[PDB]
């Protein structure tokens, strides 16, 4: 039941603890627990302790930065100066730069999924930083019972996260065990200030079935539980609308675009890339999809849905993207989506994803928080 | 000249005039110039007066949205609800915009009155300088209206502003939504280059417009600049003496106010390579226009590689902006006197000065700095990505100092 990031920060500021203590304790927890959970695959414990010392000095000098002294890890795909990335990074990723400027201590990097989600769930650290490579923020968060924000496309710079430009599906985003933690991370990471949460939602679309994959009853029931809780608080919940984009076609288009990213990654598959004119048509359809979602969001304030179809589930040197169907609902149009834990079933976490309109990230967090409070 | 937009808005707020009066006056000024300047090619005067009435009601109800009652026009490329956008229908009603472009929506919400739409700027060799040829810039320069709204992929904000002696912001890439705007002849690949932006006769006007138009809040102006790079030569084209001298005038004014002006730096990205890469991207954006461009389309891997190089370019500019606060340069190679902002080829040298800021996505303000040979001449002020407000402030400083 370890404290939140904001709680740790305020405790360091108030003199109830120090950055050094928090870093020492987190190292101990990792060494204790990572024995059995191999999450922290790149350790930077000595430099971290020295940085904790630096942060303590800052605190004593009266500095008031919102994550000062808070230990954390980040996905191994982020450059951290002097650590390896799949090759030694000569500079920090932009997101890492911003986290350090806010005072956080990077203890090391977690293995690609859910490393980050495991580190959070096991209590090792209160903050983490993932990236949406096929639902790699939301699905681990759902599997492991923690919180994740897959932000609006382009909200946060992915410079230093792995030859340079932003990709039309990929985003980086915060993971935590608290919505207030997510919100503070978003405000630190965002290139430009994101709109503040508006009024509580008045109407929500709840969906439980996706044409591309069968969803388990547990995941469906979780959405239903959330829907009923919202209804009970006087929010109107609908289950169908003419403004819902065609999810089958959307999922097909998502898989096409996703396969480009992975075809480009290996020269042997370079022959199978589409031609430029096809690519430009795919980008136009993506843009249209975003606008279609915008129209839906003229009628509803949020969409609630499964994060994934299930709960948590060689001599050779994936084509199958239907497990990503639920992730692609938000990813393809670039909409923000928060995964929130809503309980355990069969001794395993289950969450719900809350999708809002483009740039309504803060609302996704607030509505997720509302669901959590109403579901206890 | 006529008052600025912010001056008009304060006069309406103070009760010195009304939106109705301002709209009546602007209509009269447009009609007065029908002989010589036909820039307002789509007119919506009746609905405008009713919208002026609405704005007056808002004022009476205590609203203080910053453009309330201020008349304006917008480039004909923008959708305005109830006015023609050519949608390809072989009937009238099919070609009527059913909604405002996002930028127009924002302007109207802030209280501006859209009287109508201005002709797209005329091309190089088709040219108040030029009469109507400047479109938005001509409407501003002639005093018809104090606010305008343009779009710029190869200079159609900056260069008309320079030709006509008015102000324009080519914002940071992505700063303002281009929903409801269409670059004729493009195929989606113009998206990494094109921006929409405000035009006015005042830096304060530009700054207020930017804040109303911006999707997300833009950083506030920081301290005054301490160091500026002045450049007068581009490898792809010869620049006229007068355009060079304008930069020199601005440089000397800044220097005289104690700002350090340099003329060279190791951190200046390679303008020749950048100009070539800009032309390549334009040749894809406009490939629908021409069988030759269609034939010479690259493969996808090459396209994606061009986008990576563009991203690297932006960062190279960022490194330059760790040492200087602004770059001042010609807006264009001359003064006044398939279609890519007035030119017929993606590789036309006349785009050189436009490309300096366009390719990396940097903000650039064009500011009038006087007249030579009886024609306006301006300077473009380029700042780092998202430092739009600094571009405007530095432009404003230049203007004050060259009085």
């Amino acid at each position: 039941r370890e404290p939140t990031a904001l709680a740790t920060a305020a405790a360091i500021r108030s003199g109830a603890t120090t950055a050094r203590a928090e870093t020492e304790a987190a190292i101990a927890r990792i060494e204790a627990l990572d024995g059995a959970i191999n999450a922290v695959v790149v350790r930077d414990f000595d430099r971290a302790l020295a940085a904790a010392d630096a942060a303590d000095a800052r605190i004593q000098a009266g500095d008031t930065a919102p994550l000062l002294g808070v230990p954390m890890t980040v996905k191994e795909a982020f450059d951290v100066e002097g650590l390896p990335t799949h090759n030694i990074a000569t500079s920090d990723a932009e997101a890492v730069r911003r986290l350090k400027a806010a005072g956080a201590i990077i203890l090391g990097k977690t293995n690609v999924p859910g490393g980050s989600a495991a580190a959070l769930a096991s209590g090792m650290v209160p903050l983490e930083l993932g990236s949406d490579i096929g639902g790699s923020i939301r699905i681990p968060a759902h599997f492991c019972g923690v919180w994740g924000l897959k932000p609006s496309w382009g909200a946060i710079s992915s410079h230093g996260h792995r030859n340079g430009a932003e990709t039309p599906l990929g985003v980086i985003g915060p993971m935590a065990r608290s919505p207030d933690d997510l919100a503070a991370m978003l405000d630190l990471l965002a290139t430009l200030p994101m709109p503040r949460a508006s009024r509580p939602p008045r109407r929500v679309l709840a969906i439980t079935d996706h044409p591309a994959i069968r969803t388990s009853a547990v995941c469906r029931d979780a959405v239903d539980t959330a829907a009923e809780a919202l209804a009970g608080a006087g929010i109107e919940v609908i289950r169908s609308t003419d403004l819902l984009p065609d999810l089958a076609r959307q999922h097909h288009a998502y898989g096409q675009m996703l396969s480009v990213a992975f075809a480009r990654s290996d020269p042997t598959l370079h022959a199978s890339l589409p031609n430029l004119l096809t690519w430009l048509s795919w980008q136009d359809a993506q843009a249209r999809n975003t606008r279609a979602w915008g129209r839906l969001f003229g009628e509803v304030d949020a969409v609630i849905a499964p994060p994934a179809a299930t709960q948590a589930f060689t001599l050779d040197i994936s084509p199958y993207d239907a497990h990503l169907a639920w992730a692609g609902v938000a990813t393809y149009p670039g909409l923000p989506a928060v995964v929130v834990p809503v309980g355990t079933a069969n001794g395993l976490p289950v969450g719900v994803q809350v999708i809002t309109d483009f740039h309504r990230d803060h609302d996704a967090i607030a509505t997720a928080a509302l669901i959590h409070r109403l579901t206890e």
